[PDB]
């Protein structure tokens, strides 16, 4: 166990575009983040991870980068960015930025040159291939719909894009590409950035000769794209030439990587990355083939995945833990119950388990308020290119009826987490003086930061209390994680232990009162915190009477 600031820190993720607008154009910006640092400090946040802040045409809201060395026009200036770093440092907060180097915008200078001719010096910065029998090079599908190969009539070849056609993949097999990327990383790291979150880090290495995927592989192509023969060689080379020269925290977004293989990216002995962003938990109820469709899940599955993720990190790796983010539905809607009667208690319950995992917790903007999914009705209400791609592939082809599709994407769309942050009860929830780029959830009159910061029993203040408790108790960061019963579908209970310091965490996932007798002669010394409960717990109790959605943290005897 090696203590590190990034294992003990409580991170907060800010999606700039939807956090706080300060110029009235309806788009959140860097000055807006700066304006709200005192709010985040009050919450108790130690580090902020911001989504892409670089010059971009926004086909994928920042993840299609046109110029890596320029600030996104809508977000502000380089001076604004340096000020954010300064203002955060003054508050002992650290900044983590998003590194998107699997692909660039098709407007990026490198691609503009690459596509201009087969002999351009930059041709090999991307993947260009001839048609196979007048068709795409192979059957690779794109995550955002259709083929991962886009035809360019000028040079009579197709280029590879795992994501949007406007996101051509960089050729990491070209040493010149790697060297230019490392130089770019240094440009940002030398500005004082404390962390890097690597976007789709496991797909940098492409499969030699691009052979077709089998019928089976097509059902989970994401996993096939993480099987490049040089991925670890490249991540480790990046560590040796760049990462190891700074005291930074690096997170790896390893979507598609089988859990068993994830440790190769985060085992500290391997000199690759630091913090694992696994997706086994957050996608537990998602179809792996029709990635927009959801299915029913049970608490036993949820906790069994957590146990597997914990065991996989083991002694040498380290995990992040989050229940939502900008690519997934809101935590309270997904894992809790967002109906008016249960939103606040279930949100507090999820906050309790989040802040007490043996992992670095990441709180997504607005979930500290209990923000919920957005009430989408028609397909034209979505901004997300991913849902549009699924719509084209599944509904426009007649494979799935529009109503069944909408029933599912209302619950799974990334856009559920991209509606503007709900600051107060004023027009557009105080997010902007103009017209928001994406509509504000009508529930902002009931759910907003101003209403909650001064109410001691608010969701915001429950997160604040839990963050302080985590900061105060080492066992809640480093303690061994033990699930008391992986097969229990009603009461989630586990202990966090560091020597003689042992804590119990309990969450009643059912909307009925539950009695829960502790196992193995465990008994309670004292309550640390609890939520949605008026029941009295006393010294030596070994049985808890749990109200619906009740959660709590207890110090155990011995
Ligand atoms: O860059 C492609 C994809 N990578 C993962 C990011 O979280 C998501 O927002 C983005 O669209």
């Amino acid at each position: 166990t090696i203590p590190k600031w990034w294992k003990e820190a409580v991170f907060y993720q800010v999606y700039p575009r939807s956090f706080k607008d300060t110029n009235g154009d309806g788009i959140g910006d860097i000055n807006g983040i700066i304006e709200k640092l005192d709010y985040l400090k009050a919450l108790g946040i130690d580090a902020i991870w911001i989504n892409p802040h670089y010059d971009s045409p926004n086909t994928d809201n920042g993840y299609d980068i046109r110029d890596y060395r320029k600030i996104m026009k809508e977000y502000g200036t380089m001076e604004d960015f340096d000020r954010l770093i300064s203002e955060m440092k003054k508050r002992n907060m650290r900044l983590m930025i998003d590194v998107v180097i699997n692909h660039t915008s098709d407007q990026n200078e490198w691609f503009v040159k690459s596509k201009s001719s087969k002999d351009n010096p930059y041709r090999g910065y991307y993947f260009w291939k001839d048609a196979k029998e007048g068709q795409a090079p192979n059957n690779y599908p794109s995550f955002f719909g259709g083929s991962a190969w886009q035809k360019d009539e000028k040079t009579n070849q197709y280029y590879l894009h795992y994501f949007a056609k406007q996101q051509p993949d960089l050729n990491w097999d070209n040493p010149k590409v790697r060297q230019d990327l490392y130089a770019m990383l240094r440009f940002w790291l030398d500005k004082g950035v404390s962390g890097l979150r690597f976007d789709t880090v496991a797909t940098y290495s492409k499969i030699p000769d691009f052979p077709n995927l089998t019928q089976q592989q097509l059902k989970n192509f994401a996993a096939e794209y993480t099987k490049g023969p040089n991925i670890h060689r490249y991540v480790n080379e990046m560590n040796k030439e760049v990462l190891s020269h700074y005291d930074i925290a690096t997170a790896g977004e390893i979507f598609g990587v089988p859990l068993d293989q994830s440790i190769k990216f985060f085992d500290r002995r391997r000199d690759e990355l630091n913090i694992a962003f696994t997706f086994d938990l957050i996608r537990l109820d998602r179809d792996s083939d029709q990635r927009w469709r959801r299915k029913d899940w049970k608490l036993s599955q949820f906790r069994q995945i957590i146990d597997n993720v914990d065991r996989t990190a083991g002694e040498y790796g380290w995990n992040a833990f989050f229940l939502d983010n900008h690519d997934n539905p809101r935590a309270v809607s997904h894992f809790g119950d967002d109906r008016p009667q249960w939103r606040e208690p279930s949100a507090k319950a999820l906050a309790t388990l989040t802040l007490t995992q043996r992992a670095t917790p990441f709180i997504y903007q607005g979930s500290e308020l209990g923000m919920t999914n957005y009430p989408f009705k028609a397909i034209d209400e979505f901004d997300d290119i991913e849902v549009k791609g699924f719509w084209h592939d599944y509904v426009e082809t007649g494979k799935v009826k529009a109503d069944e599709f909408l029933q599912n994407v209302r619950l799974t769309s990334r856009d559920n987490s991209r509606t503007p942050f709900q600051w107060d009860g004023s027009k557009n929830a105080g997010f902007t003086s103009g017209k928001p780029w994406f509509k504000v959830n009508p529930n902002y009159q009931e759910i907003n930061a101003v209403s909650q910061v001064t109410q001691p029993d608010s969701v915001f203040n429950y997160y604040r209390q839990l963050i302080k408790i985590r900061h105060d108790i080492p066992a809640l960061t480093y303690g061994t994680y033990t699930d008391l019963d992986p097969a229990n579908d009603s009461v989630y209970a586990y202990t966090r232990s560091l020597g003689a310091e042992k804590y119990l965490v309990v969450v009643n996932f059912k909307e009925q009162m539950m009695r829960y007798k502790l196992p193995d002669n465990l008994s309670i010394e004292k309550v640390i915190i609890d939520s949605n409960s008026k029941n009295v717990v006393k010294k030596n109790d070994s049985l808890l009477e749990l109200k619906p959605w009740q959660s709590g943290v207890y110090k155990l005897n011995q």
